[PDB]
């Protein structure tokens, strides 16, 4: 059928998505809560902490998709990629991204998550070091749209085709439907080199969330779906694993029902 | 000994525990080193028990970060009033208290039981149950009826006795004096300056008996102890800031046998 529709509901309700409020709704606790261990904060980083410890995604470039105002998807990252590109449709989000960078009091604070990373990576790292080091191997932030064919757009910045991908929230909360999220993942996937590695994180079983004024749809996705999109786009799946979220961590500004991790190897 | 009446605690705390020797970044600073043996010593597992003594704590909390885990029942303690309101501005988290939470953050990455800062601040400030006057020169330094509970399992002691002591017999007598306190089988975690002479306090300009690493050995030997464990941290360079002369630092796991 026809995609441009869809789309252009998505851009709309993302024209009132407030990143301050996203980064408190889902960042500050209780979810931003890293003190228990068996919260959602730790299983994320610990996931990604996991998989780049196995010394097998490695490169000299990485792409993360849909960035939005977060980093701490590229904590344990950063030690293995000499060069990041980080991406987002909304500026504002791109330039919330720009105070961090610019290390400015006004910038949300990622301490407790760049500590956290250090303490589980094990290597008696310093926060100020690990954070030093991801300001510094960040080269561009970038504009982009995961429904394009070319999401980053033609004769882009970024050093393509990169080693390696990470997207966390993005696919399923920019896509109205399963289709839509297959395409997605086919498009992002043309900006990964063969033999590649995508880290995926995402809400399972979620139909929306909120971001200040804006309450944004989410297409509810299923493990399993997830594995068949990685499949279907040309990918081994080396690890998926779910997180079931805890009552207590069901808050209200959403209604996901857990958190899925997939390493996937882009097949070559 | 009159001179510790112009020690000002936030004088104190800036010269030893702010940057340069304060940034625990460099796993081969001061800090790293300390907090080092004091988390190696604990995670053995044979220093352990219910109460324990911290020896002139000054205003300082760093030195019972990986203690607090083994003792339920901490003491803590210092000669001058000044210094015990700054630690209870810390303890009860009252304004203006010393941030502490590098030392923390580092003892967890240390210990590596992925432990989050918060929670070992949380068990110290909970475990710590008193804050005491003291004074080591004194053959009973906690004095008669002290609300401590004695004999101690363990002790504690940084920058202490060569502070405080004239001369190496003063030393040793005020290392007698504390050992009263620790029940025999007890351990003895003691840190120190090496051969230093002076060190400097806001208007207070305190004297040192300048020590070396056998004649800290000797000392523990002859009151009592077998010395589990002995080490020394050479101060570089670029630690050596105007604040002291200090040339080393020394860590003692020591046993009353
Ligand atoms: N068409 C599109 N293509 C790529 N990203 C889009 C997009 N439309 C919206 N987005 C972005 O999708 C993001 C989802 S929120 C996820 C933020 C971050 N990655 C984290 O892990 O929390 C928002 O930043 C939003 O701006
Ligand atoms: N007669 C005495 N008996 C016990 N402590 C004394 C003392 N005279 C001075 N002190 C204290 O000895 C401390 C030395 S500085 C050490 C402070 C802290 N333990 C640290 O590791 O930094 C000061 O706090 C000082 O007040
Ligand atoms: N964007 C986002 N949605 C989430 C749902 C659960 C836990 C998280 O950290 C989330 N981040
Ligand atoms: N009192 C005192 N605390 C110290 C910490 C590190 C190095 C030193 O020389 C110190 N002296």
């Amino acid at each position: 059928p026809d995609s441009a529709p869809g789309q252009a509901a998505v851009a709309s309700a993302y024209q009132r998505f407030e990143p301050r409020a996203y980064l408190r709704n889902n960042y500050a606790p209780p979810r931003g809560d890293l003190c228990n261990p068996n919260g959602v904060g730790p299983w994320k980083l610990r996931c990604l902490a996991q998989t780049f410890a196995t010394g097998e995604v490695s490169g000299r470039t990485l792409i993360d998709i849909g960035s939005g105002p977060t980093v701490y998807q590229l904590l344990s990252a950063c030690s293995h990629f000499e060069d990041i590109t980080m991406t987002d449709f909304l500026e504002v989000n791109r330039q919330e991204l720009g105070r961090w960078l610019q290390e400015e009091p006004g910038a949300f604070n990622w301490s407790m998550y760049s500590q956290h990373a250090c303490l589980i990576e094990g290597k008696g790292e310093c926060w100020q070091d690990k954070e030093r080091q991801l300001r510094a191997r960040v080269k561009r932030v970038l504009p982009i749209d995961v429904h394009q064919p070319q999401p980053l757009g033609a004769g882009s910045p970024a050093p393509l085709p990169a080693d390696a991908l990470v997207s966390a929230f993005c696919l399923e909360a920019v896509s109205p439907d399963l289709a839509s999220f297959q395409r997605a993942l086919d498009h992002i996937t043309t900006l990964l080199r063969p033999g590649g590695h995508l880290l995926l994180i995402g809400a399972l079983e979620e139909s929306w969330y909120l971001a200040g004024e804006a309450r944004l749809t989410v297409v509810p996705v299923s493990e399993e779906e997830v594995r068949e999109a990685l499949v279907r786009s040309g990918y081994k799946v080396r690890d998926l694993r779910t997180y079931i979220m805890p009552a207590h961590l069901q808050t209200g500004v959403d209604d996901v029902k857990g958190v899925f991790f997939a390493w996937a190897q882009k097949v070559g």
